[PDB]
């Protein structure tokens, strides 16, 4: 049974609700982005209308085989009528194709569902500037002040400088980057660009990247591993055993690996600066964990909500424990008393 925080009141709509069977009353199923916890349940046998971005709809058709007649892609930043209700899709600053959804209810209530997002001051000049929001369905993944991490630009500067130094010292070093979902493509694209290389990968991952409308992608990626000195591997293989095994496969072309694991937050964030980050090393293998986040830090989240001034907040993450729920409710009240709404 579908939980209440996935239902939009006064509509026939649900958000990220595909694992509950046929939801009673639902006339349109929205999908905010192509991450498995959100699309869980979708397959080629799905026969209800799915509303989403163009990029999400490319992935639904090619990766999950959803039939075309049930995929309804909407352009961003554009007022659209769905089953009698005005909606707008906004860029969520998450992974490729990820959206927030503005719903203009027939009774005058306005609802924002963030999906998964990384709040940014640029959102204060989107179509959100133009009217009041009564209810906010909020990605609360990092809703606690211990969750700090650097800008995406600082993290990419660290990765590029680390990779270019290592490979210039040793032209026989291979760079490997972990992945297990879409998102975070800047990590491996920025490193391959500084090295003058395409990124090499499996046929399955190439297929996925080909759905993402990235400009000039054919110039940046390949399935020919031998021609590439940046390789992508499943995140589960980013360990000393998995990397040793991969180096064996490269036919004595390389004699060193430098590997990156883009994580979200880790408690090494509470002490160490990005500048001071060091790898784990065994022999000719070194592994860097880099804090590249596609979710809001605590401070970014607080700024967004204090700007928007919603009348009611419904969290969509960390909702399963009483302790998490009570923590989140306390911070919402602080924010509201501090700003005066
Ligand atoms: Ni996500």
């Amino acid at each position: 049974t579908c939980p209440f925080y996935k239902k939009i009141p006064g509509t026939g709509f649900t958000v990220d609700a595909f694992q509950y069977g046929v939801v009673e009353g639902c006339t349109a199923y929205f999908l905010t982005h192509f991450h498995s916890d959100h699309y869980a349940g979708l397959s080629k046998h799905f026969t209800f209308p799915v509303y989403c971005s163009e990029i999400t709809g490319n992935l639904l058709k090619n990766k999950l085989h959803v039939q075309e007649q049930y995929i309804h892609p909407l352009p961003l930043d554009t007022e659209c009528i769905v089953n009698g209700v005005k909606v707008v899709l906004l860029d969520a600053n998450h992974c490729p194709g990820a959206v927030m959804i503005l719903f203009y209810l027939p009774n005058g209530t306005v609802i924002l569902h963030t999906g998964d997002f990384r709040a940014d001051p640029s959102m204060e000049r989107s179509l959100l500037a133009d009217q009041k929001v009564h209810m906010l369905y909020l990605d609360t993944t990092y809703c606690s002040p211990e969750y700090t991490f650097p800008s995406q630009q600082e993290v990419i500067r660290f990765a590029i400088n680390t990779a270019f130094e290592a490979v210039t010292l040793n032209p026989h070093a291979l760079v490997v980057c972990g992945t297990y979902s879409i998102g975070k493509e800047k990590v491996f694209l920025a490193i391959a660009d500084v090295l003058g290389s395409k990124v090499g990968m499996s046929q399955e991952k190439y297929k996925t990247l080909q759905c993402l409308n990235i400009p000039e992608i054919n110039s940046l990626i390949t399935t020919d591993m031998c021609s590439s000195l940046v390789h992508l591997l499943p995140m589960m293989q980013i360990n000393f055993k998995g990397l040793q095994s991969h180096l064996k496969k490269c036919g004595g072309k390389y004699n060193q690996i430098l590997a990156f694991r883009p994580t979200g937050w880790t408690h090494s964030n509470k002490f160490t600066r990005i500048a001071d980050v060091i790898p784990q090393t065994k022999g000719n293998i070194s592994i860097y964990g880099i804090p590249y986040s596609e979710h809001s830090s605590y401070l970014e989240m607080k700024r967004f909500v204090q700007w928007l001034k919603p009348q009611k907040i419904i969290p969509t993450v960390n909702v399963g424990t009483w302790k998490s729920r009570s923590t989140m409710e306390k911070y919402f009240r602080e924010w509201k008393l501090e700003a005066g709404y």
